[PDB]
């Protein structure tokens, strides 16, 4: 078998509050799981992650073809033109079991001054008729600003934990322009499972989802309590226990780059598992125009030969990129 990762628990709560001495000592505990598998978990994070759970599935499991094809992104509907990102991204029964819901930041509204210039990575959300799913949107767009309270939290500890104050990411990662995403992903249980739903990784393992890292800064991630994440290290893929009280955490290839490689962005993929689950990542992206200078804390002078990438620029290659290579979701 796979060996077990070291996926620590980390108790994250000093970092909403005053105590500056707690917070660097939460920090040690980030650089040190960021330098070994480059995963942990977050506890005591505030959040009410069973609710999200129960609200999510409540959604999953009611909403209905028509309402899929009518909140679908473009890849699976031409007439949805602008939806790039946002919406509804349908199974193909019989090839592809995975669907998901995601939506982005909610003040995106068609006002927004990224919206009127069409900017790339920058949509309105869709959402399905209130009547049939009572509450859902408002509950969903709390939980965007909920996680985003927790996001921010955890960037104050990468930032002390890269010798930076506190606000060194989380100064642009703001509520008028931040491009995270949140993605509500439906794993089915099927009878009989279709094999052209599974991948096979080269060493025989059945994956869901093929090895990759994150297009994001840190993706801040719940999902149901079943065994199914694997992370690369030395020591070959080692399983990540599941844990569905925390969010499981880890960087993404935005960070690799402003680090330079010293918090590396952790290959993982995601094995199959015939299950009824969830997966709600919410990716931690800047704002289109973020810039942060590359630096490098394993250097006596911190620099890096890596040129400064904005964020903007970075995500539009990046989902391109994933959807290639992995194929889409
Ligand atoms: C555990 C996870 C976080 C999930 N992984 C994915 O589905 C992949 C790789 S993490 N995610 C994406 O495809 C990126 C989605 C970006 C989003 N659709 C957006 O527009 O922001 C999974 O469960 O499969
Ligand atoms: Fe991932």
């Amino acid at each position: 078998s796979v060996s077990k990762a070291n996926v620590p628990k980390i108790d994250v709560s000093p970092l909403f509050g005053d105590d500056q001495a707690a917070k660097m000592r939460v920090a040690q505990q980030i650089d040190a799981a960021s330098r070994d598998t480059g995963f942990f978990y977050a506890v005591n994070h505030g959040i009410n992650v069973q609710r999200l759970s129960q609200k999510t599935k409540e959604f999953h499991m009611s909403i209905t073809p028509e309402e899929k094809w009518d909140l679908a992104i473009r890849a699976y509907n031409k007439e949805h033109q602008d939806q790039v990102r946002a919406g509804y991204y349908l199974s193909i029964p019989g090839k592809k079991a995975v669907e998901s819901f995601c939506y982005l930041n909610p003040n995106f509204t068609p006002d927004h001054p990224r919206i009127q210039a069409k900017t790339p990575t920058h949509e309105v959300n869709v959402w399905p008729d209130e009547t049939k799913h009572p509450g859902f949107q408002d509950f969903a767009e709390q939980y965007y600003w909920d996680v985003f309270g927790l996001s921010s939290a955890l960037l104050k500890g990468y930032a002390l934990a890269l010798g930076k104050e506190e606000n060194f990411f989380a100064r642009h990662f703001k509520p008028d322009d931040t491009l995270a995403s949140v993605v509500l992903i439906r794993y089915p249980y099927l009878d009989p499972y279709p094999e052209a739903a599974i991948k096979t990784a080269a060493d025989g393992t059945k994956l869901s989802f093929e090895w990759h890292e994150d297009v994001s800064l840190i993706t801040v991630l719940y999902q149901s309590n079943v065994q199914n994440l694997q992370v690369e290290t030395a020591a070959g893929y080692q399983d990540i226990e599941a844990d569905d009280t925390g969010y499981l955490i880890n960087c993404g290839s935005y960070m690799a780059h402003l680090t330079n490689n010293y918090y590396k962005a952790p290959i993982h993929r995601v094995k199959w598992v015939n299950a009824e689950r969830q997966s709600l990542p919410f990716f931690v992206n800047l704002g289109y125009d973020s810039v942060i200078d590359p630096f490098d804390p394993r250097e006596p002078n911190g620099k890096s030969d890596r040129e400064p990438l904005s964020y903007g620029d970075y995500l539009q290659n990046g989902l391109v990129s994933l959807i290639n290579k992995n194929g889409q979701t």
